[PDB]
């Protein structure tokens, strides 16, 4: 096979062409070295890694025979003192992460999860640290379609309008005049450095002259206007000229705030990669962000502004980016040993992740610049506790040799959503204490482990009644704690979950709000635009002092960690069951195809309710295992499940484009098959996880397209 063979591996030739002619050229890196770093590191290393997975499934099964017989909580508890599956609290103590740009340490506002794999989004996930206030209220359903104020062909004069009023709320919320509104402002000019703005009969100054920041222009006439307000920024453009600001009051053209200030570029659940050949698309698109050279259009430059002192500064246009590797489970044959064994898709992504990274910290290669104080920061998933942190760590180290790297350059944003994790997350902290720069909930996953770790405990609740039980809402404030309580406060983020309904922006920007109010500088979301609407809640709310006033206090005991969600006995009715059932089979389908069948990770599935999901493959992990669950304890025999696939997927193919049908032949598609395969064999996948099932099945058509 075309397999280029260094030391112990075989390395597929795009792989080891593309390394060798793309990202090592500018590296001073040299390629019979780095090559020998690989074949090293994958050797040493890869018996460690091999062991914690054989320790994950040690723990899951010891866990299974205490169900199938024992209903307590304190021998539960002391049993899993036992097994080592809960360790002793260390000692309080502080992380010591340096070397951290400013986006990461203080600022604190919304961050991007883009699939790398798509250089389109990727782009716009990285100009999304700035973005229109007037486009995301217009386009959404956040100003409401109600009263004339309807989404036309041409632009809305009415809806406009309105547009223009929630701009004026939002900027006399955040920046007050000393008197007055931005509503009546007719003017803005600086005089003496000083923000003063035009009203009908006076002229009031800023309440806090000090959340004036710049301008750009003439100063007693200025072409824009720059606030800023809780860390984040906010532009008002002034033309008089554009057919916006001919009709408003201050000649107002638009808003812009300061949106995704960090991005996240995910190998991972988002996107699908099965082979060598998915994988360099991948790192190449990465490649291009860190050069800063991509394009389809181009990425943008800073933004340059002049003081209230009189003098000019530069703002960084572009977002911050992570990189998000795939967790220590998978094996990718992008590189196959000499027995033809599958080389860990976890180290393969620690080391080119890693070196194709080596350009972000530097201009021409390429022009464009990401980090400022040299870090490079990969976001790991799927850990399950403190050795499996520790051992990251070690790869990092070793990486980072290879690489001829300072220690500690690679930073690693720690992800909580394995139940081990968890309740072990102090420990895991202090495994990554010089490097970790992110703590974050990922409910999805974490709700995935939940139902897998106790399922054979009993029947588990409702999908849908998971993210109020007492074990989530619990792990969420605990999340918060740790972090806390290690010092993330002006050094690391603490992060929250994703808002998956991408048409839903008018109830996030009511719901969203919550997560900044639980303390954490950083959630996620799905667009550039859920990014915009979603910098309104940071103005709002005051996160550096949430921080502070929680500090010391401990808002979740083990006992409620721990609290598994079972449901009472019996408590549901035939309609009820087979509306989860078919939801159930809804959301896996309708992902599942698209995963199969075009290699795609993330998409807008219409749920069993017309409701447009970003669904992930975690959400995938969530709806297989608690189905898994229902048939292991009788709730529904395996006839239904069928009867459910077969009923939930000619609708999925009026839900899709060359497209190809699931029915009605359900046993010539696999994507149908790969479906139900993750239902039947789902109690048997390691952890709950869902790759094993989901990658054969991609590459089981990728072949079968001779
Ligand atoms: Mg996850």
């Amino acid at each position: 096979t075309d397999r280029v063979s260094v030391g112990n591996l075989r390395i597929a030739r795009v792989l080891y062409d593309f390394v060798n002619n793309e990202a090592l050229p500018g590296t001073d890196i040299d390629p019979d070295s780095f090559w020998a770093g690989v074949d090293k590191v994958v050797a040493d290393l890869t018996p460690q890694n091999q062991a914690l997975l054989n320790a994950r499934d040690e723990l899951q099964a010891q866990i299974d025979k205490w169900h199938r017989r024992r209903i307590d909580m304190d021998a539960y508890r002391q049993f899993l003192t036992e097994i080592g599956y809960l360790l002793p609290e260390p000692d309080d103590f502080t992380i010591t992460t340096s070397g951290v740009d400013a986006e990461i340490t203080t600022t604190a506002g919304p961050q991007l999860v883009v699939p790398v794999l798509n250089a389109r989004f990727a782009l716009n996930a990285a100009n999304a640290r700035w973005g229109s206030l007037y486009d995301a209220l217009y386009g959404t359903d956040v100003i409401p379609e109600t009263d004339g104020a309807e989404k036309g062909p041409t632009y809305n004069k009415v809806r406009g309008d309105k547009v223009i009023a929630y701009a004026r709320k939002f900027l006399d919320d955040s920046v007050p005049l000393s008197s007055g509104s931005f509503g009546d402002a007719t003017g803005f000019t600086v005089q003496d450095g000083q923000l003063v703005v035009a009203l009908p009969d006076k002229s009031t100054g800023l309440a806090n002259p000090g959340q004036f920041a710049g301008y750009t222009g003439a100063a007693e006439s200025p072409t824009s206007v720059l606030l800023i307000n809780h860390g984040l920024h906010i532009e008002i453009l002034i033309d008089p000229e554009s057919q916006v600001g001919t009709t408003d009051r201050a000649g107002v053209k638009d808003v812009i705030l300061e949106s995704a200030i960090t991005t996240i570029m995910d190998f991972e659940d988002s996107v699908a990669a099965v082979d060598a050949a998915d994988k360099v698309l991948g790192y190449r698109n990465w490649l291009g962000l860190n050069k800063g050279d991509l394009a389809a259009r181009v990425l943008n430059r800073d933004r340059n502004y002049t003081a209230p002192g009189g003098g000019q500064f530069t703002l960084p246009g572009r977002s911050l980016m992570f990189v998000r590797n795939v967790g220590h489970l998978m094996t990718n044959d992008a590189i196959v040993d000499t027995d033809g064994s599958e080389v860990f898709e976890g180290i393969m992504d620690a080391l080119f992740t890693g070196l194709i990274a080596i350009h972000g910290l530097k201009a021409s290669n390429g022009p464009l610049i990401n980090s400022r104080t040299g870090s490079i920061y990969i976001v790991k998933p799927k850990m399950h506790g403190p050795a499996e942190v520790a051992f990251t760590c070690e790869l990092f180290s070793r990486v980072e040799d290879v690489l001829g790297l300072p220690q500690n350059t690679m930073k690693i944003g720690i992800m909580d959503e394995e139940r081990r994790t968890t309740v072990n997350l102090k420990a895991c902290i202090k495994a990554a204490a010089d490097r970790v720069v992110f703590i974050n909930t990922a409910f999805l996953d974490r709700t995935g482990d939940e139902i897998h770790t106790s399922m054979e405990a009993g029947p588990m609740v409702r999908k849908g009644t998971m993210k109020s039980q007492p074990w989530i809402l619990a792990y969420e404030d605990h999340n918060v704690d740790a972090g806390l309580a290690a010092g993330f406060s002006g050094r690391a983020q603490v992060g929250k979950g994703m808002w998956t309904m991408t048409e839903l922006m008018a109830d996030m920007v009511e719901t969203k709000i919550a997560q900044p109010r639980a303390g954490a500088s950083t959630a996620w979301v799905p667009s550039p635009t859920a990014a915009t609407l979603h910098a309104l809640h940071y103005h709002q709310v005051d996160v550096a002092a949430v921080q502070q006033g929680l500090a010391g206090k401990r808002r979740a005991t083990i006992e409620q960690l721990l609290t598994i969600p079972l449901a009472k006995e019996l408590a549901w009715a035939p309609d009820e069951i087979r509306e989860e059932v078919d939801n159930n089979c809804q959301s896996i389908l309708g992902y599942v195809v698209r995963w199969v069948d075009q290699g795609v990770g993330a998409s807008k599935v219409p749920d069993i309710h017309d409701v447009a999901l970003m669904e992930d493959r975690a959400t995938l992990r969530i709806s297989s295992q608690l189905l898994a669950n229902w048939l292991r304890h009788g709730v529904i025999t395996s006839a239904d499940v069928r009867a459910s696939l077969e009923r939930m997927a000619p609708l999925v193919d009026r839900q899709n484009v060359a497209y190809r049908p699931m029915a009605p032949n359900f046993d010539d598609s696999i994507a149908f098959l790969a479906a139900q395969e993750l239902i039947l064999s789902g109690a048997q996948q390691p952890n709950g996880y869902t790759e094993p099932i989901l990658h054969r099945r991609r590459r089981e058509f990728k072949a079968r397209a001779a």
